[PDB]
């Protein structure tokens, strides 16, 4: 509470690649940790324009920003000042598949995202390469600490141009960089959306809200 203000900054760069062609992004945002919100703006930097669907990038864009009630425990806001990293695959239903690292540090009331973005075996023909994604139907994201580890685990789907669903397993595993009090089992509601961006999606502006709840 003394490190975390009702108000936050974001700063992130993304460097990575989808089947082997590299890009970078960096973003500038804001955010109401306890009220779970956020929003940011995002550039591409390098490997535009981007030739998948922008959408596999965007929930790699921190589960500081989600509203924790007072039974359950805080994993992430008492993470802090030092912070915490996460790693997580995300299998899509036709093979691709996304690996994803971020490095959460603070500045002053900045967040500093370091975040790596590694996808292969995306078809050509595919939703992705060929951008006909429209967006992450909300989601529930199921939290549970495993072997002294605390994970996440989500069920996720992206609607279709036309039409339909293209699914996605995302797991998750979080991790503080001193000793925190880890929490029980509980659920984080997820919404994101990409509220406008240019032709080419080489600017982005994207939201989330989350809200951590104990019963489904």
């Amino acid at each position: 509470m003394s490190v975390i203000k009702p108000d936050m900054k974001i700063k992130l760069r993304m460097e990575g690649a989808v089947n082997g062609h590299p890009f970078a992004i960096e973003g500038v945002g804001l955010g109401k940790p306890f009220e779970g919100k956020q929003s940011m703006d995002l550039k591409v930097k390098e490997g535009g324009p981007l030739p998948f669907a922008y959408d596999i990038l965007t929930t790699v864009f921190n589960r500081v920003f989600a509203k924790y009630p007072e039974n359950i425990v805080d994993y992430f806001k008492q993470s802090f000042p030092e912070g915490y990293s996460w790693e997580r695959s995300m299998n899509y239903e036709d093979g691709g598949i996304c690996n994803a690292t971020n490095d959460i540090t603070l500045d002053g009331d900045c967040y500093i995202y370091e975040i790596r973005f590694d996808g292969v075996n995306f078809p050509a023909n595919g939703p992705v390469m060929q951008k006909r994604t429209v967006k992450w139907e909300p989601s529930t994201e199921k939290l549970y600490v495993r072997d002294g580890v605390l994970k996440g685990d989500v069920n996720m789907a992206l609607s279709l141009e036309g039409g339909g669903h293209y699914r996605c397993d995302f797991k998750t595993t979080y991790k503080a960089k001193k000793v925190v009090q880890l929490p029980d089992y509980h659920f984080v509601d997820h919404h994101i959306e990409i509220k406008s961006h240019d032709k080419d999606y080489s600017n982005v502006n994207l939201h989330e809200h989350a809200e951590a709840h104990s019963e489904l």
